[PDB]
């Protein structure tokens, strides 16, 4: 037999980290980091953090307060001075032919940050690494709202720089919730207003998929699974818990998941194991559902699913006008 | 709190751009750009534009009129003459061993342009970057119509050159609609006729997915969602709006989306929010549907979906002949 | 308006081609081409053709007869002798430290050829480039039949050499059908017998998806779409056409698609447009279906789909024994 | 005709192999192999085996006993000493600036080994090469159980080193079953306990998909396919065979597939061809099903699927309390 020993955690390690440079250098750093060969010189996450600082004045000092270093690790150390240098707080080159950003570069930085912040609000880089056509659609909507619809297609100067590493890095920081809260609650001047309109749409019920799946089930289920006593008792509790959270949080309620608020856990599967099991069961059949703690069984869900409930009757005769409209599409009446 | 400031657009930027060279050089440019190492020297979109110019005589002057530059940016500037050169209007090398295209090179250029133009008509590069087996099938159909079916498999000389960047670039230009209109309405000599036969099939109802999803719903839905009053009133309006557009546009009606005609928006979800909600609901159940502006609810759609409508009865007895045919497959009658 | 001119095919072009070398050199070529750096020196398809020649003695002379060149193009020409060399009929290096194949190299060549030939029989490289877990399962079954099950996992020496280009190239050659026919009808000694057992399973009804989808529909459809007169008349014709082809082709009938036999077209959608429309409609609903030439409509298919047919009744009471078995799983009877 | 000859297996081949180095060098090897440029010097599987040895004290001697070599092949031989060296049993460099692992490096090694061992227990690398969001979720659960939830996002130091080759290699070794058994049955100290909690969840019914699909069918199927006599007779046998295996194997029963126990084959499709056909049929319709040896037909399954069975009635009236709860979601009663 193996002895049952296992690798133990050490204490104390410097690992490579990204940085944000100095506030006065934000624009110069951003311009330099538009070039792939420059990005190759630093921790991969650094340019994304610098672009966010450029996007949102005031954000650099907030990151500093959260413990984000000014210095980025270098891709390769420089044994330059008898001493070995592994990091720096400046990312622009000696050849300092300072120029300003073009319009298309600005839109491209918007595109990169749009994907990045979508990943941060949903708590995952999986869709940005992959599921990206929905993301581009949001970006195109933004660009049209800003009267630059062609840029929805053409602002691709950062297309090879995927933000996935920066999504993961920000998602692991203790201040991620506060950062999202600040984005959702700040009244930004244009074009920030239009940028945040898209992030807010994405953030609504983000990381509250148990809540929204249950609500869908309660609104749309047409079968008797809703009536299974342990399910029904949890429906009442869920609606009451939800109402209390809505009263407490008001307009932030749809954002509890996105801001990593501790109350979001009150609407997790573990809080309503039988109802979550029933709703997940229904939702997979409509498009391993039994939750830890649930006493309801799959065989019971199957049997009750075959029985119908009613949500009221609306009249057994169509109006003359609706009958005529039905004839336009080859429908003769109710059956 | 963040102050609410946001990055502002600048005015005035030269960014890198592709080019089309000179009309007299189209074939020589195209031959040179069949080589990957030559393509690496220029903006990625340039060869696709040059291949289109080769495909369609007259297109080069149309692009010029639309503001497409003759000069392409170079991948790397040349500090050659005390002056720094960033672009050129010629893409063939000094070593000018001019040769003609082979048959297989022509078919390969057809393949590249086929994918490219499919992306342009559908308004997206997502399928070409990925969903490509349907595209190859169209290309194989073309090659068979041109009595070269083996080339459907073998014309792969440009297989590593994906047109996705050129789809996006063309899709962002103000003249994209006019370009598609000109392709759909020009009577091309062979082999252009056969090439355009495939593009026309793809362009039919392209970017009119709300229109076609509603039409599918109106033809195929067998439930009472069609009878919900706010839905039914929009069915009548939709059919009448559609008839008016059909009268106005005649044979171009299926191409309004592909040509980016302003009337296409008259058949967008926003124009029929309740009907679009109902049709999207139905279509996802048959294969977030509530549209901005809709008053219909998911719970109402669910309840009405459970009730059947009729599209007429066709007789309760099979003919003797159809009964006999049914016996051939083990069917005993109607039930 | 564009003038309607289009790029015309030229006549006469040498393009690069793969080769098969000389028969006496098959094994030496194969051993040399197990190394990626050697494969990089030649047309990408060459090693796959050489491995097939190694797999199947006699195949080299058949390829020669089909017009396959002995010489492969080189990745890079050699201006070596005042004359420029673009191709060669030998693929092994000057440093001719001739060795024999290992067992694991043989299994790895089997793996590569297994994927390759699956792509050839199905007429597509799309699954091999991508959909590969089903392929590995076939390969593992082969390796177990040959009493080397570990090689199902470990025979990965050619894992980075995907056969997709060679699938496409062979699929475009005029002799592809004859090649598949010869593979399916030759009685191979072991381990060829076991290799071909897997290819035969894959080849069965390959590229006869219209035939098999219709047969599925006729066996499994429980609705009245089968009774629509234009559909029913084509059901009778289809069964009779199919019976005639079965009589004519006997044990080759399931292989007509795989061998590219002209009779396969007799079972294409165009031959039974209404039945194919009905079967495709059914099959998409069970898992753009209207075929060119069909008169049946989607709205008619929808309406008839809602009516049930019967395939006979089997008794309204369970036997005592089957009732008891039903109690073991919580089933109380028929409903 | 081809003669029917086929390539024959040779006997006797040295192929490249990974290694595990020496026990005293495990940590030094692991630290050196955290660097990609060092990993590039050796067989790709070597670092994964070394990381496993670091993870689990005692595992190195078990691998040695199973025939795992100490020496790894080198990516490139060194003609260094008049003699040619192809392998070595040490993987750390001459420049032996020995350091200890950081916390984040430990978590990153946990991440790599988590994916690796998931692939080993499920018997496939396909999901790890691809289907990875479910894997990250397991890793995040682990990291939270170990009070380091940020590492669920940030422990990415080995993110570019996918374990797929090492999954395949271990999966092909004769001792893979014993290795998994030892992992599942050893009582590991923390953090091994928490690591193995995730592997055990994944290993439960791993590679017993026929067993679990049949059990799902027997619990959830609401149609008369269960009553088809050849199916029903196999239901009884299956439940009895399963009960016997449960008695024999007790808490190991869910792990028979994961440990490659010979009894797992007693629950393969071939053992219950008709029931497996029925369950696979049902399962594809609920989300080529006829098994070798089955006499049941798809047309019979279709017909019986249309008839309902009952699993008992539970009362035709809701309690007053459940009626009130139903009113909260717009449900008026049973229908």
């Amino acid at each position: 037999k193996l002895p049952g020993k296992f690798l133990q955690y050490t204490v104390g390690g410097s690992d490579p980290h990204p940085g944000i440079g100095h506030e006065k250098d934000i624009r110069q750093n951003a311009v330099a980091l538009l070039d792939q060969s420059r990005r190759d010189m630093f921790h991969t996450v650094t340019p994304s953090l610098v672009f966010l600082c450029l996007l949102i004045p005031g954000l650099h000092a907030a990151f500093v307060h959260g413990g984000v270093p000014r210095e980025s690790y270098l891709s390769t150390p420089v044994t330059r001075g008898e001493q070995t240098v592994v990091k720096t707080a400046k990312f622009y080159g000696e050849k300092t032919t300072q120029r300003d950003l073009t319009e298309l570069e600005i839109s491209s930085i918007f595109s990169h940050c749009c994907s990045l912040l979508i990943g941060v609000v949903i708590g995952s880089s999986s869709k940005i690494k992959a599921g990206a056509e929905q993301i581009k659609k949001r970006f195109k909507t933004m660009m049209a709202a800003l009267n630059r619809p062609s840029h929805g297609e053409t602002a691709t100067l950062l297309q090879m720089f995927n933000p996935h590493e920066a999504i993961d890095w920000i998602n692991g920081q203790p201040w991620v919730g506060s950062f999202v809260l600040s984005l959702l609650t700040t009244d930004f001047e244009s074009p920030g207003k239009e940028f945040m309109d898209q992030i807010k749409l994405v953030a609504s019920y983000a990381q509250m998929t148990t809540y929204t799946t249950i609500k869908e089930y309660l609104a749309e289920c047409m079968d008797a699974t809703l009536t299974i006593p342990v399910v029904a008792y949890e429906i009442r509790d869920f609606l009451e818990v939800s109402a209390k959270l809505k009263e407490d949080h008001a307009d932030l309620f749809p954002f509890l998941g996105a801001i990593r608020h501790p109350d979001a856990i009150k609407l997790a599967p573990r809080s309503f194991p039988n109802l979550a099991s029933a709703a997940f069961y229904w939702s997979k059949k409509e498009n391993s559902t039994i939750q830890p703690g649930a006493s309801v069984k799959e065989t019971q869900l199957a049997r009750y699913r075959r029985r119908e409930i009613s949500r009221g009757e609306d009249g057994a005769e169509l109006s003359g006008e609706i009958s005529a409209i039905m004839k336009m599409i080859g429908v003769t009446g109710l059956n």
